């Protein structure tokens, strides 16, 4: 009945306030591959795919030019295109950039569905929209920088706010979130993260440092694929260990939680496999008694939170604010579905242009 | 927007073309509730649960009848009312009765947000209609009439049925199959019930025999909770053990396939939680590697099935076919789900008041 | 020889001077079905059942007096009766409201039994009465109410009392146990009941403070059916996980037990299965070294602990107590058995007729 | 001293004498991305990519190229590279094509080592040059193409043939295996590949009849990423369970390994992450235990297998004979490593034009 007719995609390289330095590199700019999935039905859907780096930014959006003959015609049914998709690519292998791709063709298909029934992708869902607490992301910024963010964030009605750590010394860990919390005072949430930056042994010494200075939740402080290794660190610890932002599929995720490699998660709309993935890996969540949180796509995040058993955070990292309208707001620091069909996100048009690559 | 605006709730006990002849016992006719969801847009949610036995069928229908006044003036989003009804009968017990109370009110949501929606249930849960192959389901019916239900079924187009076994002794059992599979020849699934009544060890004497004689799977075995029984029994088999109908809830599928209780699945619609439960049902037996099928609820299941990852097979048993219109169809023994909005269920208005309690 | 000729249930509100606020509802009046049952012996048994909430009170009462037709004419053996039940509700479910039912029916038929043989019930099962100690079991207070009702229960000399937790702020629960070991003294056991309201980050994060103060023990800090979730709050404290009153079974305490979900058990008489239950469970908790405290049901739950090898506390929650008559007595916080047959039940039949639905 | 000078690909879809049927699609042509190594002593490493589909050709050309600035200026020093490369996309995901890329990055800077020191990888490495059992790899080719090419490859020395199967039915896949069995005779080794093709029930039954058959190995039966399918598979098997083709890095197959997936590993040179990668999967297989064999990539495949402790076979399966000298030769249907340096690849530099993308 509805069939996808067309896919448009715009690589673009798009200004951040505030680069985020990480102890792995720094992410200066965020390269974003914007997606428009025309349909029979008139809507179009829209999403988008974070890059990382520039470097991987023209092989994504190419990827996807190339994905199109695999869509185009067929019906707007996000889970049996899913399906196909994972067929496709069952010889290539149905992950990175591949997946990723897969993914940012789901979350356009399901902001297309809520448009084809003029309701928000949050009902689609079957769910109400209900405000889902934020944190205000930052980066590692040093304790001028740190300070002046996390006083900004708690003006702004945030309750909580995150920093990337891994310096080169443990006592510029402390040091940095130590001066947030004098900006921000004690019932406050401070996460930080590792950005898999250190080994085993160094993770468990700096983790059982930061325990003692209250912070919410240590993330991903090892190489993201060593489940192993996450369970050992979260072996020693009281304090939860956070992770999944990098789990390609709900597969990924199913099989970190098995082995006990972490006691919260935080999967990405993109990475997990779209709104498709992200409902699967909310059923696991579920099953595995774990609060689950969101990494980066905070616009399409706030819909999906709002019907995930065990939500627990919305990550606002606004990568996409110069191109997407801010019709997704906060109040008291908790996200607000806007009252828009699909996921609510309007292009601003005039803006992408001068972000084209 | 749409708001549930009442509750409705009918006892019948309705004629069967045969009894269910078990193991453990007869199922003569089926005593069910019929479940009406009035809604603020007009339309109305149709919805039944079986109660198994006709003494746990006046219960059902006022515990139903009690839930009415948490459920009114709610909005019509199943999975937000699924997590409503979880807290409310946390102390009670959300499980037996209750949570299949829960479940009915459940199906009943989704039916009435796909009619809000003009759309088949499958395409709401984002995936394309597709036919699904069937079996026939029969009875404890011993040698002749056994062998003469699965001519029949082969001779409607089905190309697999079932047969309920455990009788007094395992030669009984024997000349049951052989019968079956000497009239419907080598190419056709005979899958077998035993509904519970071995103890482990008649379990791994009596299934591998059975297994010797070519049968497609091995269902319930054992006691339904026992878990680790069944685990013990398919570690002695090359077939596959089937369970899951009696799995109140998708943490009970978890449990059981957490222990390698069985290697193919087969959830209730009703008991694992109505279409909420069934898609977190789905998720779980993907990640497990379980093939999954229906137990009951054809009308329901051809929808679901075909948003399943790991369908497996639907289980034709029309216990309902006496009150509701038959717009489920079967070609070359796949059921075909109706081109209405939501689950197709239409009520035989005429006949329910000859069945009445 | 003797035979059950008659089953009679009454469902009332009955009055309780302080509704048990919990932290995830307020259960203010207790809904209960009062149950009688005729013998050939001219003696009748006495029990009754908790709904928990008033919209379950008429199901399952309609539920017990549907499952009559099963009984009456049957002799009056427990544990014969216990089996035809269980396999009775094979299909259905032996669980929930079933399983209660069962279990009230269970615990009626060993009072007549007590009576048959004109003899206490725990002489029956062969123990001799001994003082058991309680701890009175309060709500979710409040600061001032807490330590009010806490002085009360010092006064009537009960060595130990537990208080509902679980408000927004781990301050304060904190500050209520705090003040309850104000009033209380250093010598006096606290026990808080988290009435599953937290996830296992927050419950192992809560708990661990509560630790620190010196409190008994944290029963059901997460959702009653997350053994697993249990185990892993359990693996980070010092102090012991409670669980079990919602256990249906011993089936269902045998699988968390397996598991290690718990250092202490708590079974409640009628969702354990009644006598007949509570004694197997009390062969499991024996092997399992659990030490074995009981949930409600105090009159029965003196004789039942008075007979079980790990008996640990009663807990003394009079939910009955303005329908049944105080034969059962403390002295120095020791419940006191009473020398009547059976279980000592004797109604207040003028007082009944208030609170009758 | 060397350093990397530039990087030049080129993309082309080569022809096959057969096309690769599977029973998951067909691989028609061989999409590859031709790698040229540049370095400041004048030698050009040389080495390519199978890209799987053409869908993925473009987008991974596009990435070796934006990965130039990466590796120009750098050291040839290929395992120190591949730690840089692991580091720059810890965040992108260093998985998929990106890790595929870096893998061809690897392949042509160790062929250039070779070069730059004049001598054969296979010594670099510290290793003897022996000669290698080869299989001849053929395809979903039906009865009479499959025995056909069995007979063809036992006229020309081979020793052993793999066939792909997953057929529509079990005898099918039978009628394959038995056809060349009478052809070739018992002493002849047949290898049969899935594909991923078959649930794990289906690939259990499927499997314990190939081993009535007597085949050699059964290949990916299962979802290449489920190793528990795959170790429940094995579990119920005498004959063993191949896999590894799909294993993105070393990690990858240390997780399969740790949970006993399969007891024969056959990495693939590119997705195990080149030469390093494979040395390192190497040391994984001897101490797991597991005989360890190639998948395609043949020509540095007979290299790095001299070189490998539990060395088993190497598969014939010529995908860029199009495009390369025909340097390695066969002897006995074993693979005789040529006398150039590095890893012997020579462009036919007139034939490449004809195949670009
Ligand atoms: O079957 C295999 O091994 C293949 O990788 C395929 F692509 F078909 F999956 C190949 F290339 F060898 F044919
Ligand atoms: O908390 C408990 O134990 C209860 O059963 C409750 F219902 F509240 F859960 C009660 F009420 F009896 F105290
Ligand atoms: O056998 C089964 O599946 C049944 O649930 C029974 F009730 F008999 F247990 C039914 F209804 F399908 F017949
Ligand atoms: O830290 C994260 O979550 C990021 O994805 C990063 F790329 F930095 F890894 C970012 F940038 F978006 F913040
Ligand atoms: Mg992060
Ligand atoms: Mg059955
Ligand atoms: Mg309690
Ligand atoms: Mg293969």
């Amino acid at each position: 009945e509805v069939l996808i007719t067309g896919l448009r995609t715009r690589a673009v390289n798009v200004p951040l306030a505030y680069p985020v330095h990480t102890a792995v590199g720094t992410v200066g700019t965020a390269p974003l591959v914007l997606i428009d999935l025309a349909t029979s039905a008139g809507v179009v859907g829209h999403s988008y795919l974070f890059a990382y780096t520039p470097v991987a930014l023209k092989s994504l959006k190419q990827l996807l030019d190339d994905m199109a003959a695999m869509i185009v015609n067929e019906p707007l049914a996000p889970v049996s295109l899913e399906a196909m998709l994972a067929k496709r690519f069952c010889l290539a292998g149905y992950t990175g950039l591949i997946r990723m791709a897969a993914a940012g063709i789901d979350m356009a298909a399901w902001d297309a569905l809520g448009k084809v029934h003029e309701t928000p992708l949050v009902k689609l869902l079957g769910a109400n929209a209900r405000p889902v607490q934020a944190y205000d992301s930052h980066s590692l910024d040093g304790v001028k920088l740190a300070t002046e963010r996390a006083v900004t964030a708690a003006e702004l009605g945030f309750r909580a706010v995150k920093t990337k750590i891994g310096y080169p010394a443990l006592d510029q860990d402390l040091a940095v979130v130590r001066s947030i919390r004098q900006a921000v005072g004690d019932d406050f949430g401070i996460m930080v993260d590792y950005n898999q930056s250190l080994d085993v042994p160094a993770a468990i010494k700096r983790s059982q440092a930061l325990q003692q200075e209250g912070v919410t939740w240590i993330e991903e402080p090892t190489l993201q694929h060593d489940y192993e290794g996450h369970q050992r660190i979260q072996s020693k610890l009281n304090v939860p260990v956070q992770m999944g932002e990098n789990w390609l599929g709900p597969e990924e995720m199913f099989k970190a939680l098995s082995i006990g490699a972490c006691r919260l998660a935080m999967p990405d709309a993109m990475k997990i496999g779209g709104v498709t993935g992200w409902i699967r890996a909310s059923a696991l969540a579920q099953q595995f008694g774990i609060p689950m949180s969101s990494h980066l796509f905070q616009e399409i995040s706030a819909h999906l939170l709002a019907a995930t058993p065990t939500a627990h955070w919305l990550e606002r990292l606004d990568l996409a604010g110069s191109v997407i309208e801010p019709t997704l707001t906060f109040e008291g620091g908790n996200a607000v579905i806007p009252d828009l069909p699909g996921v609510g996100i309007i292009w601003r048009e005039k803006e992408i242009g001068k972000y084209l690559v």
